[PDB]
């Protein structure tokens, strides 16, 4: 009734640890504080609606996305996508300084949490590409789950 | 404190429409009744364990698992992942007649939804490799938000 509104703040992060998908999608459902993150080999419109579906699979659909003005955003393509699932987009205020602290925090904790596993299995350069599914859900499920 | 035990039911079952990743790995949260589904190219070890370390991603680590003595599941290899993670692994009673109708059901209702969705799209028969996996977190997503 007077909970949160179900608003998500999404941004992509560069981490070649996990080259070649290296390009990580992060959503921060603000609401709930939790952490939906995929891999992708390039920023395109079309990573992010597949990094969205995956997201909306886990969390449900939200009634708004906040992003910052990257074209695989505000593309034509991107747009009708959320369209089709009837979310409101925003980029919020121009020049806004950044309505997105929330998901900036989330993507350094994150990357933080991928380097200090990714270490404590061995890995101190690149994780090796088939050992890269298992760590990147492992990054996840630490900082969602208490 | 006194609420549902946080007990999984995971099971594969097979889906020609996603083919070549037609084994569909499907665990039910018992306690919730959340489902979680990925996609995998051939049924082994390594295919339940990158099936849980999503679902864990997803839903936390559970207390058990319940499966059947399928061999993917009762592998010296899958035995020590679950070790690893501390989550308790029980195949129920030999004969139990089953003792995991929640995932049956749960994989009946799953593979009705991708058809419907599917059908809705115009894909009658197999779904092109490149829709696949936005229709699989569609179907996910279906069943678990309301
Ligand atoms: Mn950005
Ligand atoms: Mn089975």
């Amino acid at each position: 009734g007077l909970g949160p509104l179900q608003i998500w703040q999404t941004d992509f992060t560069l981490e070649p640890r996990m080259a070649p998908r290296s390009w990580l999608a992060v959503t921060v459902d603000t609401a709930s504080s939790a952490i939906v993150v995929t891999q992708h080999g390039r920023v395109t419109s079309v990573a992010a609606q597949h990094h969205w579906a995956t997201a909306i699979a886990v969390l449900g659909r939200p009634k708004a996305i906040k992003t910052d003005n990257g074209s695989c955003f505000t593309s034509k393509s991107t747009r009708e996508w959320l369209a089709r699932w009837g979310i409101a987009h925003t980029t919020g205020i121009p020049g806004n300084s950044q309505g997105q602290a929330m998901v900036e925090r989330a993507n350094r904790l994150l990357k933080d949490k991928i380097r200090v596993l990714a270490e404590g299995d061995g890995f101190m350069k690149r994780i090796p590409t088939s050992k890269q599914g298992e760590l990147l859900a492992k990054a996840m499920y630490a900082l969602n789950h208490f």
